């Protein structure tokens, strides 16, 4: 085991550079996972991996707990790891292995009061597959007092939520003919359905620049198919869903919108949002502000951790980490070494604010 | 226009055998419609092709209405027509001309009390297509006070309702490796939810052997495929459920059953049905009996008219017609002579048993 | 930036609309120019999305072949569009 | 820092015929991202790299893929051999690092696009900048021009296709169909060009495939044709030809684009020739014989436009593809020297 | 012969585009009876001829039609197929 | 004739009409030289197109199955050709 | 009533090879439900019809698919030809007819089965009623035996796939390692079966395909084999056999049934001989070259059965199949005195 180092000597950009060098996508998270338990070992945690192989590295002492629940795997293939023009290249250097590398460095140097325990998760198998890292904890731990989940909010940006999803799908059968009319065909019949569908949500969400707080539709696939005597049409389409319209709402809309076809509907995601004006918000708008920064409230788009650990353990919850979310799964995907530590010194802040929050009680 | 016949002498027999004659597959129903339009006005009804050019003949005066809503249409080939043993054969016969028949035959027999109405409908492109003709009357009529569904329930069963259904989808996603042990792969884990959950399915329902009081599981489809680096498999299921039984309780049990792989769910149909102690139940279990049958509660499992109307009206309401539902689009679908002025027998006396219900209001 | 299902829905799209804006008001198929998407197909193998579409345009007399299929080769923004003709309009007085 | 050179065996050394792009592109980016240009693959796998800052852009749009075949690697006395040499990684490596050393103006941002399957008909990758990019000031082709070559323009293309079915009975075969097609379009487009000078001005079909096969009741044969075609011949025009020799089979054609030229007295000519001029060279104004994307964002976005590289066009889709080393460093200052004025 | 006959004969046998040899037999069969000289030409065309002069009537329809097949009966007056 | 399948076609037209030429002046077909192109093939991998043409020959008496040979031999200037004979012609005095 | 004649050239009249059978299923229902049996085609597709009440079944399992090949269906002086005119409709036809000609006692129920697939290595219209039927009392399988002919079994089946590479460079062909696999299989059963009288104990190999293809860059090969296989030499021996002599390429192989024999003392066989023998027939017990679903409803069921049917065997899958129509009417007569007792 190596020597006890300052938590303030190693920096972001340096633990990320020797993270973001060791290949770890998803189910092959093995030698990442004991390096990163050696560092945060020499970093004042107690490190050690769990039942599912997760990195666990904890801090503090007693009843409460803030868990920092980030993940170690990545979607595979390598970025060139480089460093150019103070901008770090790299895979998971935004999904998220930044973030990831922010909570071990501000939570070792977070300053604890009495009766409050900080545990740094570096969970398996979040990218590619179902996640047997967080629903390993969910099946063996005490729910935390708090949750800061680790994927990119961007430094001076923290994650409320995510959108709900809904999965449609119209179907149209007509019998065939010579028509060359309107409507005349089932491929036809299920275009316009997408043509319909896909105004309705732009009138929906007219002059909404929050994009999080609009409708968007996506024709994943259009199929179609004959016997000769029946054409068949299929449009397979997506709706990632703002809070204010829930599923069986958008499910109401679309039902709506097909006369001689039939739409069914999967909801993949129920949508989920912490508050604006609870105690774990306001300590991330403060510590964002504290470090002179104009913090902005957003949602994921995609799914995560907080998908899960959310509605199993329905206890305050953001997300928050450096790097830009558009980046991630990209051949060049990458940080600025600012934001790195930008975000350390503002999350360092933040866990100090909330475990403020928790002992005052 | 033909001269007025007795509702006495045309027998259901005797209209079946002309209506199954002639072929209407879904979206070719034009010309069964204009024949039987021509055969109800014969029988005293006042019969007209309505606006999506369903066949619809009324009967009665008043502010009250009882619909029996069939269907015309057929799925398509031709059962060869013949009467062989005190059977007729032919396209269909169970579903549903024998049923519409019925209603067209009884309908003008039953005796009607004033200020009661009597719509029969043979309505268009249910089998094949999104029902035109059921969406075409919920749009443009009023909701009748009371409505049967023409389909084969036997002449001694009276269908309540329909079964719910769920299709579920079971993906996973593992690293490839060299091992040969338990669940090594993909396509083993999609297989081993297909068993626990049928496992399940068959544990709920034991020794239950009112089939549609049964959660009865159906794996239409199972695939995998692999990139080298990863496995993934998915299992298409169908999920047939008894009342006892919401879908998202269902769907909880599939979610629980699932730990390496993720569980979608689209709920299909709500379970629908008329209760067993209400009127029009009475007046069909009455008029069962009446006619020397005893008679059988059952829902139906296969989708129909009853699926639409159904939650648009709300409406009481169940499904009568002579047939046996197993020899629905079957290449020799049949139906008994006796089954059908049996049935004609029974419903003449339910429409006057559900009549007389209406008219003491 | 989004898929090829996307951009072949809106490439039909576009040739509807064309064919429908020259086509108003005339009240016989004969004088009008229709088009019929007979299949739309989008598959993904994982590494490429593709997207085919299978369209028959019906010609009026004032439309000649080479016309509209000029006139289709123009509406495709980022695919790529394959023509055969048949004949062009026949009438006898 | 690297010379072109350096950086056009490691794209060469790396594959990337029309459809597998992605490994060249990815690389190709990080040589951009090491280099400093904001770099990375675009929605269609272009790859992109941008400079300056500004809303006045001069891009240099060459294109990544090449024609299969594999040409060995190799360096020969100072002679650089393999696929994509000349037809065109290496006017793209030239675009790369004259695009870094050269110094621009505020407001004026440089973007360099190694595009995909521009060797191929659907020239998407050209066709999603049209779709998703504002037209730029300038633009510069990566095609090769020859160190000292100035091209300003390609010939239009049409792709044909001829299908012929015929009874294994009694009664031509399904190749002598096809055969006579091909004599018929090739007499057409022969006596039409009769006695033009340069190919820039024929109209010329090219007979890339005829197979002819036994369906087993069925004799059947297809013909794959490209037609290059001058500015005086449209591809509709062309298309309805093609048609109109057809008789017993059906002709199915997809059309690129038109010929199109630059004019010859442009201010962007000018900058070229003297980069050219003063670097000591003879330039000769070419127009070629092949298309190109220019092709296509020419008439698309307007902007004063040019094609330029190291390397000879002949030994295009050639077994032996190769450059000069020498004429890599020179068409790099030389663009430098463009790229500036 | 009837031409309903003919019709009844000739509907079923199925002849989708690019599969009419069947269909273009028989009806040559058929012809020949009737006064032509028939036989399939070089595309597989049926065609029946008779008399002889420098002018010539071509009745041209085709034989082949789109997939899909409908039931072949005759019910009240009317052909299905 | 910049690719093996238009060599093939050129071989093919040469040998068509060099056939057509000495069978003018003959009144019956059992008396000319009639040549039927049975198939004719291409391919490429990259490097090198290839082409192969399947050519038949009716040969009448003047005209010997070593004549045919040598005179389709001088026609493949780029070529090459092989040839079976599977009979020469007969004919009862 | 209708004769077995008139039935079998409406079954013959519709095609109904391996895979096709639907058709032809859908109409021998009707015929079979005109004739007063409840009938309707099964899971698998089979075409079945059941006569009589009660616990105690005799099957009729005939096969309704046949090998392709178009063969004319026309009637010469009494000699009706076309495929399955032997193999297997006649056989089929005559248990539909004499089926129902036949009174049976109570208890007593007769099924008709007209079975898909049998004539491919599937048989999986047999396996179906393995899966999901209970055993009968007794069963006759639908194959020509010859009008005074009763079959006592059939051979086994495996059905042998060998492919081999080469790499299409320098150093034996995929052709002649195939060639020379088949020449060590056919020598092994040669030498295994020499001078053994009839074709049911001896093993015999059957090169039904042997193509060989250039990859490109490899050669292949594949042989299609099927083997034919005697009481004593088992599937499971055959196939490491097989196995052992493939070299450089690799054998699949899928297993069919093994070799079948009804016991000549039957009183099953018995009753079919007093129907040939008290109808003026000379029987001659044959034993029979190919396979049958006999091979597996037998030692699946294992109640007495017996293989019956007008037809040579000789002709079975030959372009001019044929049956003479004055044997189906005596077959029809023999079978129901056969089944009467
Ligand atoms: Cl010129
Ligand atoms: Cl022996």
């Amino acid at each position: 085991m190596l020597e006890s180092i300052s938590p303030m000597s190693m920096t972001t950009a340096d633990l990320l550079r020797g993270l973001v060098s060791i290949p770890s996508p998803s189910g092959a998270e093995a030698p990442a996972v004991e390096w990163l338990c050696q560092q945060m070992a020499a970093l004042g945690y107690q490190a050690e991996p769990d039942g599912a192989g997760n990195a666990v590295g904890t801090r503090g002492e007693g009843p409460r707990e803030i868990m920092l629940l980030g993940h170690i795997d990545t979607v595979p293939g390598e970025v060139p790891v480089q460093v150019v023009d103070g901008v770090l290249y790299g895979r998971g250097a935004v999904d998220a292995k930044g973030p990831l590398a922010t909570f071990v460095v501000a939570g070792a140097r977070a300053k604890l009061p009495p009766g409050v325990r900080l545990t740094v998760v570096g969970a398996v198998e979040e990218e590619v597959m179902s996640s047997r890292g967080a629903r390993h904890l969910i099946a063996t731990r005490e729910a935390p007092d708090a949750v800061v989940i680790g994927e990119p909010s961007g430094w001076d940006g923290v994650v409320l939520g995510y959108r709900g999803s809904v999965a449609l799908e119209y179907r149209v059968t007509v019998p065939m003919s010579h028509s060359a009319g309107p409507e005349a065909t089932a491929a036809e019949l299920a275009a316009d359905f997408w043509y319909r569908l896909r105004t309705w949500c732009a009138e929906w969400s007219v002059g909404i620049d929050h994009a999080f707080h609009r409708v968007e539709p996506k024709l994943n696939a259009l199929n179609s198919s004959s016997d000769g005597l029946y054409g068949e049409a299929v449009a397979r389409i997506g709706l990632r869903l703002p809070p204010a319209l829930s599923p069986e709402e958008a499910i109401a809309v679309a039902t709506s919108l097909a006369s001689e076809g039939e739409v069914t509907a999967t909801v993949n995601a129920p949508a989920f949002q912490t508050d604006k004006r609870q105690p774990i918000v306001a300590a991330f708008l403060a510590a964002v502000r504290a470090h002179g920064g104009t913090p902005r409230l957003k949602l994921k788009t995609g799914t995560s951790d907080m998908n899960l650990v959310g509605p199993a353990w329905g206890c305050p919850i953001v997300a928050y980490g450096p790097g830009d979310s558009r980046l991630d799964h990209t051949p060049e995907e990458h940080v600025p070494l600012a934001d790195l530590e930008r975000a350390t010194a503002i999350l360092t802040t933040a866990i100090e604010r909330v475990a403020a929050q928790i002992h005052s009680g």
